């Protein structure tokens, strides 16, 4: 297709490896580029962890309001919200928002602990039919992003299908689905990624990821004005362990997709 050829050209100009999956909910069409190759998820895995806790809240009705102590020993490498609440508490809802809207790694680790470890996050993926997602480590070691390492990986196709089922489908209860959408629409970290390549009037909820090997990710649910919603996953990784972030590549892929 023309879109796949422009994405292929983008990838060549970038010096890295690009993976894209688009789902059009208008006619259920899919556009894929390296859609079945594995990429390190990095912080895009936070969506599965928050959704698994939302799923627990369907039976534990008050769960999102439960306070969780934040201790100095809990802090890891990137804790923009958790550091504000040391020697205090945050609710599970506040921790979910911190992970999803600020990429907070201490918050992610609290969600994983609430699910019984990384295997509890992968478990929720399996329960909703995602056979590809695997979470193996906590943050930040899940961001090592080493080529050929299957740990903490998924494919663009699997992630797009899962994001659709969580935000637009019915993998979650209706209040939980709305909560997850609200959280994603308020993300603060994606202004230079998928959002920077789409029309300014569209509404977007997104979750970014970043890691070693210059890994730069974004997964988004997109509401175009006057069109059925879209789900778009853009994953990007580079040959050098120390490569810099390339959010511009995700914006360019989103622009390529949107024009097609």
């Amino acid at each position: 297709s023309a879109v796949q050829q422009k994405l292929a050209a983008l990838e060549k100009s970038s010096g890295g490896r690009l993976g894209v999956a688009l789902i059009d909910t208008a006619d259920n069409t899919q556009v894929l580029y390296r859609g079945d190759e594995r990429f390190p998820m990095c912080s895009t895995s936070k969506v599965m962890a928050a959704a698994a806790v939302l799923k627990q809240s369907e039976t534990q009705k008050q769960l999102l309001n439960q306070p969780v102590e934040i201790k100095p020993a809990d802090l890891v490498n990137y804790n923009p919200i958790a550091e504000k609440h040391v020697n205090g508490t945050m609710t599970l809802a506040e921790l979910s928002a911190a992970a999803l809207q600020y990429s907070d790694n201490t918050a992610m680790n609290k969600l994983i602990a609430q699910l019984g470890g990384p295997g509890g996050v992968t478990a929720f993926a399996r329960a909703i039919g995602d056979e590809t997602f695997r979470l193996d480590r906590t943050a930040p070691t899940l961001n090592t992003a080493i080529p050929g390492d299957p740990r903490d990986t998924t494919t663009p196709r699997a992630m797009a299908q899962t994001l659709r089922q969580l935000t637009l489908g019915h993998a979650l209860g209706e209040t939980q689905r709305a909560q997850l959408v609200t959280w994603l629409k308020g993300n603060t970290t994606g202004a230079a990624s998928i959002r920077a390549g789409l029309p300014t009037s569209w509404t977007v909820g997104d979750r970014t990821g970043s890691g070693d090997y210059g890994t730069t990710n974004d997964i988004a649910v997109i509401w175009p004005q006057g069109r059925a919603p879209l789900v778009l996953v853009t994953y990007f990784t580079q040959p050098q362990q120390n490569a810099e972030s390339r959010r511009d590549v995700l914006a360019s892929a989103a622009r390529i997709i949107a024009e097609g």
